[PDB]
């Protein structure tokens, strides 16, 4: 409605009808014609963009960063620190259609923390003059706070000084929470996506930091509300946290509290058997770089077929959602059963064999397009971004990317046209866990032929929500049972309409984790924070990865 | 066929980035970004939709032929306005929510630069033009002695007295002053004042930093902004002044020139010009900044059409009758219906008459007093269909809901504050103003006529007659349809070099008329005609006055003057004898793809420190300030390589 929201739309609804007719093959155009294969944001086609990408925050900062004509220097300081922060989301965003992250967001705000108060007891010194050259280099517990009740001594400059630290640190993150919530900078939607990870750093400036966080966002922005961006993620790690004999089990009590309250903290399961390495070092830190950080948008890069397994720095280049609903329509004719899933395998198997050189043909096309297209993006945080020249193609570093071969409707597609779906049944469970086993082993064959990073997503419901329901309905008129919803499901989870308790859902959705090693989400839906570390409780038992608690 | 097959041709010069196909119109955006590729789609959209299904065929027809140009047609459809000011008083003591955020009034130095910056992002992206913000020094003011009192109470709780009698301590100044070699409560009261100068010089930096770094970037129309200040006498509001001039003559990154925000600095006889005045220290500063960084700008507060009656000294200077500028050279100072105050509110749209094309068709004809007759009746009709194309477009900005416009009618328009999201603006619209433009006056008739007003003649006698003539027809329109028409020199940087190609393919090679593509701009003398700064100022100087919607007395100087700043001061008294209002000195400064330094030599191509090759020119255009060159209009790069350097 805006005058800059309006201006979008103009470009979109030209350039969406321009890229049927002019870049796509016949065998594709047919197939996206029949409402078989959806493009993921096909607007941004001719632009030659990509998803997204794990921020690296820590080079930023050390030594700033110089976007167009806008230049800064390296922090110095916590109000210095996190605002940059904030613009390092900010100047990407433009440059591709998707979201940000940062990973460890603990580790990135700690020295600072010392540093705004190393140089602190410097001009807390002169108004005495007494050579106090002892405030850094000493074991601090918790950087503690003090009623100021009658302290008196020689050494009450050095407890005046750690007390304008902790006021300060307070200050500096109200900026950044303001910041990527009031902010409208994207075109079009005008919102920046976010999201920040912390939950596994102990050390004295670590847990500072990290309590501020949780203090923060218990308070709120402006007047007592809850604030939409950043997204907040939790690290359960065993060993460091989420044990009683824990040297962070004491701010995971109140991380839950915080949960309780505002909603906002997920939880990342660290033992999962898939999300696990064999490079974490207690003593190392910074324990990231061999840790997982996922987003908002239930986008999960962790193995790479050739590189390093990380999820720094990485992201999708581009995904499409097979419509596997619709196959199984054209199939509901076959009376034998063994003919009838034939079939469908069948149909499936032409299906994905355009999808993977849907994706190549779209992948082609991107590899032509120059560094100088993406200032920011293509100079400080891609992984091998910092030598290409603005001339250059991305070509090279773009092969570190994911390509999503997602899915929509699992408990759809079987719900009538293939007897019943995965919940109430122990024989569809079996042959839900066929499907998707047959898609990640199609999966591991387009990889080996065409030579990319082909993965199973769960698609989060943005976009296509309704899209392919409509199109299909006025098809086949009305289904029972599959095309009455207005909606499909998203993929391997329980509909909502099944009634089934969380120990219960936590089992039925397990198996299928392991196998969409693109994105999955774990969705509870319900004061006490003990309530919350059940969730995770459950999640212990059973090997699960991201997990979320809403309340809607 | 040719509907889709050069149409088809248009999109695959945007996709590999072209240099020449149409996507270097404008210089503040950048063409080779995903960001910016889509502006260029839905641009090239609206454009033809606009010919042949929004404007009449009367207009329509002086549009194909070459007669009447339109200004931002891509946001037609989009019922933009152009510019505002910023009463930033309202934001920064009782807070604002933007989106689903909110906020609160503000207690320090930090907090109240930063709410000044969202103001102007969230702003722009509501409007097609710039922003500005007047009474800068004024509005920062009370919060230094906020921070006062926040320090004291601080305190207070570390020592346990009872300071209250300090909440309104009458303190001489906020200057420095070290504790050295002193004792007892000199530094226990001195420190308290030392303390909060670093504390306001950060916020100031902070703020520039926040205002080129969003210009670099960005998915929505590029920022503009600009601010005012220069007149404030108290202790606090010298500070402020003092850490912004600070902040802008030291820079942004590492230590290179701020593209934005655009600052003026106010000049008035008996509060900063003469020797006596108290800011006369600070006055002669801001002439040391302007010659290195091209900022501030000077205006003119004791010219004629400048005076303001109800200005008093007694009150803190009443920092509501100053005129201020906005962006480029738009001013708003004159009104039928309300008060003489450049406060919230702006320009609306604007448009160029052709007037070369018409002298030359009359050039078969030889008796002078035939020619003229016949001119001014071509004239006549001219400005009747451009009064209604301006008209026109009015009648479609005044049904904008003002939901489109969440910022800009909620706290920063005048009077829009008694208004709902779901109303209709055309309540308090009529504020802006409407501007007629023209170019190629020199060579309009005079330069067919022997020679062009300024060459060393009497000609101007002919030029004179015929800017007065409009000037004399705008208030005739004024009168006629309810408005406000106020004649502005147009600045050229996409309409100079495009009425002459079509001329010349109409007409042909006629030297004067054509040959000269990029022509000379509205009411000046021609940039390749050489005359000294005095003269050149005398002959441009009615003009302002006639001229009341916008100007500005462009002077180039060489960097051999940027290190003196008596030049500029000159400049400045040349501007108080006659009755010019608003002037600049413009120069070439050079920059650096890798280091950022910017020098003042005449051509650079090496950076000292680094050695890269990539030394582009950092040059000012008609109405704003850009690097880059490659960013430099076919049309526009002509007259660049032409214009005439003043030493004076
Ligand atoms: N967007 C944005 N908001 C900021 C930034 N820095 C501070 N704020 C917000 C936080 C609050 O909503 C508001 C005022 O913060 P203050 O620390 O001055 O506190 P205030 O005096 O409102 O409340 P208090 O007396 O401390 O309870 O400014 C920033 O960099 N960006
Ligand atoms: N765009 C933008 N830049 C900011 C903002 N706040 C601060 N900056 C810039 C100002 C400086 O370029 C940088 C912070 O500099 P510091 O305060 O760390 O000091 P600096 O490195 O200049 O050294 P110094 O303290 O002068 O010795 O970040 C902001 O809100 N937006
Ligand atoms: N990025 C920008 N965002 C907002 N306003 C801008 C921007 N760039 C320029 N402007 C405004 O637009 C004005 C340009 O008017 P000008 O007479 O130079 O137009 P032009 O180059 O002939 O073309 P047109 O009016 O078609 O864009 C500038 O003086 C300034 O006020
Ligand atoms: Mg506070
Ligand atoms: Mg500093
Ligand atoms: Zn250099």
């Amino acid at each position: 409605d805006t005058p800059a929201g309006m201006m979008m739309k103009f470009a979109s609804e030209t350039t969406k009808p321009f890229v049927d007719d002019y870049l796509l093959s016949e065998d594709v155009r047919d197939a996206v014609m029949h409402n078989y294969i959806h493009i993921h944001d096909k607007d941004y086609y001719p632009t030659k963009s990509l998803t997204c990408v794990q921020h690296p925050l820590d080079v930023i900062l050390n030594h700033g960063f110089t976007a167009g004509h806008g230049s800064s220097r390296p922090a110095k300081r916590i109000e210095t620190a996190a605002v940059l922060a904030c613009i390092s989301l900010e100047t990407c965003q433009n440059e591709m259609h998707g979201g940000q992250a940062i990973p460890a967001f603990d580790f990135y705000l700690a020295p600072y923390v010392r540093m705004s108060y190393q140089e602190e007891v410097k001009n807390l010194e002169k108004l005495t003059g007494e050579d106090l050259s002892n405030l850094y280099d000493a074991p601090i517990d918790d950087y503690i706070e003090k009623p100021l009740d009658g302290l008196q001594g020689r050494e009450r400059l050095e407890q005046h000084a750690i007390n304008k630290t902790v006021n300060r640190v307070h200050q500096a993150m109200e900026a950044f929470i303001h910041n990527m919530n009031t902010i409208h900078s994207r075109g079009g939607n005008q919102v920046v996506f976010s999201s920040i990870n912390y939950g596994t750093d102990t050390s004295a400036e670590g847990r500072c930091i990290m309590r501020e966080i949780l203090q923060s966002t218990y308070q709120g922005v402006g007047n007592g509300e809850t604030a939409i961006f950043p997204i907040q993620i939790w690290k359960k790690k065993r060993g460091v946290n989420y044990l009683p004999e824990d040297r962070n089990y004491d701010l995971y009590k109140l991380a839950c509290k915080v949960t309780a309250r505002r909603f906002f903290p997920n939880f990342l399961n660290l033992d999962a058997t898939f999300n696990q390495n064999e490079k974490w070092r207690a003593d190392d830190p910074e324990r990231y770089k061999w840790e997982i950080a996922t987003m908002g948008c239930r986008t999960r890069v962790f193995e790479d077929r050739w590189g390093e397994k990380t999820s720094i720095a990485r992201g999708n280049l581009s995904f499409s959602t097979i419509n596997i609903v619709k196959l199984a329509i054209e199939c509901m004719g076959i009376e034998n059963e063994k003919q009838r899933i034939d079939m469908f395998f069948a149909k499936l198997d032409n299906i994905l064999d355009i999808t993977a050189k849907q994706l190549d043909e779209r992948f082609q096309f991107q590899k032509t397009a120059m560094a100088k297209q993406f200032p920011l993006l293509m100079k400080y945080l891609w992984v091998g971004a910092e030598n290409l020249k603005p001339e250059e193609t991305i070509e090279s570093v773009i092969n570190h990317g994911t390509l999503g071969i997602g899915f929509i409707g699992l408990a759809e597609c079987l719900v009538a046209l293939i007897g019943k779906h995965h919940g109430e049944s122990e024989k569809a469970q079996e042959l839900g866990l066929k499907i998707i086993t047959y898609m990640r082993d199609r999966a591991n064959e387009f990889s080996e032929q065409y030579h990319h990073n082909y993965s199973i997503l769960a698609t989060p419901a943005e976009g296509l929500s309704g899209k392919f329901t409509k199109k299909d309905r006025k098809q086949f008129g009305v289904i029972p049972g599959v095309t009455d919803r207005d909606y499909y499901t998203n993929s391997n989870h329980v509909p909502v309409y099944y009634k089934c308790t969380a120990l219960k859902k936590a089992q039925i959705e397990a198996p299928y984790h392991d196998l969409t090693r693109g994105g999955h989400i774990f969705y509870v839906e319900i004061h006490n924070p003990s309530v919350i570390e059940s969730v995770v409780d459950m999640m212990d038992k059973y090997n699960m990865g991201y997990g979320s608690v809403n309340h809607n």
